């Protein structure tokens, strides 16, 4: 009779049941598929792409020849980037390496690109043009996940530079923390909270936006507050609002005058316009059929539409054509799990052949080099995706 | 421009990540596949199986004339049956639709026979018996699974059966609940608690068992406080231990007059003999290999052991031919995890094809049927299988 096993048990440090949601929640590699049940149909490239919805802030600052007007401008676009969030607790489907999204808004006068640079870690590169060249905008996003006890918390790393290229200055900063509730059990709900710091690069001015978490009683729930200050430290506007609703410029004075007097969904207050404000930016309302489609936005609506003319010129990588995506758009979602376990399965056997044939991954579109303003790595877009002429591109899709 | 989607999105009704989880973590069906890295090598069917390690207290019990002795000894026999839970957190491997399996301890007396026989709910039934005919005991595991907190609750559902054959007597009885804690992350362990009832059917003695839940501070880690009376409701007994250590027993007089005087593991003190006391049962010392092999007491080690000779005798459902614990008791951990894979998928085919098909499962080995002694519904040994003779049994690995 045995008295012990033929081999000694395997060491697993530290992994838990929180690695393999870790994977499968966010955006790196996993063994585990995520079902499609909690993806939204959209690739995490084309909701990233919703940072461009109110372009039209920056083509307003464009044309400001006061630069604090125009940082009021800039402070409102980078509000209204992270703005479309709220009850979009879908998850976007997990890029496959090398895929690529391509969007171009003639009325909103810019173009996009994007594509999924690499997986370790995870890290989607974008690169958004003014139409009439008045502006470049473009980032990369990892993902980084921690688990606080009922909330999972998505820390989106990477560095934001926007550049007006009619005044020769530049942009940088880091968006807000981003915060499911509720991840394991009970109603999914988001939050956005941090400290947000926009740096002028040419005249040094600086805006701090604070995005308040909710506090204790919830009071703070999506409440913005911060104020725009020059090379010399002296405040000169103050800004407040919510990233769901709205952002409003003040006197500092004016401001500070006024200023004297499982996890539920707090009751949040659209907050009183202080008198004398000014208006930068409010949000779109979402439409009618929005509840019903994922929560989408008008202009998340539009991300993932494809024709036979868009599928003459974008190339193979377009995630317009991942087939998964476009089954779940479809209503088909034994389809959509069926494809998506084929497209990683494709993906997983192609990146064990890369590594017996020792081969590197060679990203298309972008290069790492560092940020011109910060000194930071980042990830740069390397020019001609637009001409077309797509030569050997990845082979990604069944 | 397209302003909606071409179809509205699917109506997930209350399905949450715990959903994923729960099927993952327990037995029932799951799509996706848990990781080989949390099993430990053994299926469910066989962790059952540990029930029977202190089958000598049956025995003893059997022998004794005193009807209050015998139910010192079933009770002891009852804390001993769920005593090797302590540190076994690796999950045992989810059985299969129609997978069994046997044991014969000829130097215990015993033999048991075990089949998987649904999966909604999960069921594991058993049945052991006496080599000399002394004893039957039986009943069926439904573990239903319940997330609190920082932890996963599983109710062992079903009903016990003893029945000491000399006497005429039966008893019955239910186990108590398993508590595992920090299932999402941190260092997981085990804690059981619940109030168990043995009823003799023939005298109408009763034993009451309270397996104590930690309590604030953490005083009551592991402890076992209960009593038996008679028919009249008699106090006769007091029963006292902890179910990872010892069951001792003690006049209910004496036991009163002592009794006046990430969540971490709390110290727990082995309790003091009460002076007078009988002891009635020690847990057996895990041996020197066990924390390299999962924590597996001695008997634990035996029960995948196989013999070209067993593989004459056991039928082709016994889990000690199911390849991917084999794989993983052997080190192999990837062929393991591609053999669960293998066999998970080859389940779901069989069972759409027994849907397209139009036919039912039949379990080979028990049949519903009312617990003779309470009325509850039970799954019941039906015979004949220790006469060997195989005849078109269900083809469930590779
Ligand atoms: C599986 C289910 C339960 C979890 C769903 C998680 C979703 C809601 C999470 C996972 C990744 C997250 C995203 C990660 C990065 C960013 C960029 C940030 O600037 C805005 C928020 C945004 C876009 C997050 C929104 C919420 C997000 C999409
Ligand atoms: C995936 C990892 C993190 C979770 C591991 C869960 C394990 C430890 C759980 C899942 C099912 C549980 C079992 C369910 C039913 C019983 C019968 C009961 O009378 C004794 C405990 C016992 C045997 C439980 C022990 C712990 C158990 C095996």
């Amino acid at each position: 009779m045995r008295t012990s096993l033929p081999s000694p048990m395997f060491s697993r440090n530290d992994f838990s049941i929180w690695s393999i949601l870790r994977k499968c929640i966010g955006m790196e590699l996993s063994k585990i598929t995520m079902p499609v049940i909690f993806n939204e149909p959209l690739s995490f490239l084309q909701r990233l792409t919703e940072y461009m919805e109110h372009t039209y802030l920056i083509h307003k600052a464009s044309s400001l020849s006061d630069p604090v007007e125009r940082m009021q401008c800039v402070a409102a676009f980078a509000v209204s980037a992270v703005a479309s969030q709220w009850e979009r607790t879908g998850k976007p489907f997990n890029p496959l390496l090398g895929e690529t999204y391509e969007l171009v808004r003639d009325d909103l006068g810019f173009r996009l690109i994007s594509e999924q640079v690499s997986h370790h870690p995870p890290i989607s590169a974008f690169h958004a043009e003014g139409l009439n060249n008045d502006f470049i905008f473009h980032g990369s996003i990892y993902p980084k996940l921690k688990f606080w006890g009922k909330s999972v918390e998505a820390e989106p790393k990477g560095t934001i530079t926007l550049e007006l290229l009619e005044h020769n200055e530049a942009y940088t900063w880091t968006n807000p923390t981003c915060c499911v509730h509720n991840i394991i059990v009970g109603k999914l709900w988001i939050e956005q909270y941090g400290n947000v710091e926009i740096i002028n690069h040419k005249t040094g001015d600086k805006c701090v936006l604070n995005f308040k978490p909710c506090g204790l009683f919830g009071k703070e729930l999506h409440k913005v507050e911060g104020y725009i200050q020059d090379k010399s430290k002296k405040k000169l506007c103050a800004l407040y609002g919510k990233w769901t609703e709205c952002l409003y410029s003040v006197d500092p004075a004016t401001f500070d005058a006024y200023k004297k007097n499982e996890m539920p969904v707090p009751d949040s207050e659209s907050v009183f316009i202080i008198p004398g404000s000014v208006l930068l930016w409010r949000i779109a309302p979402r439409p009618p059929n929005s509840a019903q489609m994922y929560n989408f936005t008008s202009f998340a609506m539009v991300l993932n539409e494809v024709d036979k003319d868009m599928e003459s010129v974008i190339p193979k990588t377009d995630c317009r054509l991942r087939p998964d995506i476009r089954a779940m758009e479809n209503g088909e979602i034994d389809q959509a799990s069926e494809e998506k376990k084929r497209l990683e399965e494709k993906q997983r056997a192609a990146r064990k052949n890369r590594s017996k044939s020792e081969e590197d991954w060679k990203t298309r579109w972008f290069h790492q080099g560092p940020n011109p303003y910060n000194g930071a790595q980042d990830w740069i877009y390397s020019g001609s995706y637009w001409d077309r002429n797509y030569f050997n591109l990845p082979d990604i899709y069944l």
